[PDB]
């Protein structure tokens, strides 16, 4: 099936998912000089005080921290968005070395990792219906650089030993995703897609300008995870990122000057 290897990686995905070569694919390089400041963009509204995390899952491609999205608890609004988007999960993409890992790039710079907080538009009633709509999802992307530790990430890091392999999950309640945010909510935004199969063109991307810092030890623990299931030959879960795709007929807008 699809993955991140030589034989099943991003360059192969178009055979099962022809939208891979579509008109609004993600990620993209963010050329900072070409992104236009848009004074009509609003501040982003991140309301995560009532977030209810439930579980952490190794899905064979990344690990997902899952939230209760059965009511408006943790929501994203404002910014480029119309209406209300509910947090369903977060996950990361990362590298085998600190010089690569992010999906978005900034003037061709790759960060060590990238956090994605996935939200769906409540006007469509459920996630599955939302992914069929061009404005169905809003994904908040946050770059990770290696430096000082991120205290709010350590609870995530410490549970990873319990979900080493594909299909393992663990209870993961009372995690506060506010502890993964940078100080500034300045952002770039553009219309795009999921970065994994099925690659659906249903996402408004919101990529924060300010990276968070995590420690070398924190990201090292991400790279001890496995793509494989229990008892199968060990394939370290590293380099689970799709490279930048053609921008085509899109404009990246900045919320800041
Ligand atoms: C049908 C369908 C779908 C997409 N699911 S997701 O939005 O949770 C998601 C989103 C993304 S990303 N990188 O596009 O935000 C990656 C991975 C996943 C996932 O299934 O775990
Ligand atoms: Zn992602």
């Amino acid at each position: 099936h699809w993955g991140y290897g030589k034989h099943n990686g991003p360059e192969h995905w178009h055979k099962d998912f022809p939208i891979a070569k579509g008109e609004r694919q993600s990620p993209v390089d963010i050329d900072t000089h070409t992104a236009k400041y848009d004074p009509s963009l609003k501040p982003l509204s991140v309301s995560y005080d009532q977030a209810t995390s439930l579980r952490i899952l190794n899905n064979g491609h990344a690990f997902n921290v899952e939230f209760d999205d059965s009511q408006d608890k943790a929501v994203l609004k404002g910014g480029p968005l119309d209406g209300t988007y509910r947090l369903i999960q977060f996950h990361f993409h990362w590298g085998s070395l600190d010089g690569q890992g992010s999906e978005h790039t900034v003037d061709k710079k790759k960060y060590a990792a990238e956090l994605h907080l996935v939200h769906w538009n409540t006007k469509y009633g459920d996630f599955g219906k939302a992914v069929q709509q061009p404005d169905g999802l809003a994904v908040l992307g946050i770059f990770l650089k290696v430096g000082s530790a991120k205290p709010g990430l350590q609870k995530v890091v410490d549970v990873l030993d319990s979900i080493k392999t594909k299909g393992k999950s663990a209870d993961f309640t009372n995690f506060d995703p506010r502890g993964l945010l940078p100080e500034s909510l300045d952002y770039w935004t553009y219309p795009g897609s999921l970065t994994t199969p099925p690659l659906l063109e249903c996402v408004t991307w919101i990529v924060l300008k300010e990276p968070i810092s995590v420690s070398s030890e924190q990201v090292l623990k991400f790279r001890k995870l496995n793509f494989n299931g229990e008892g199968e030959p060990e394939e370290l879960m590293v380099d689970n990122w799709r490279p930048a795709q053609p921008l085509k007929n899109r404009q990246i807008k900045a919320s800041f000057k």
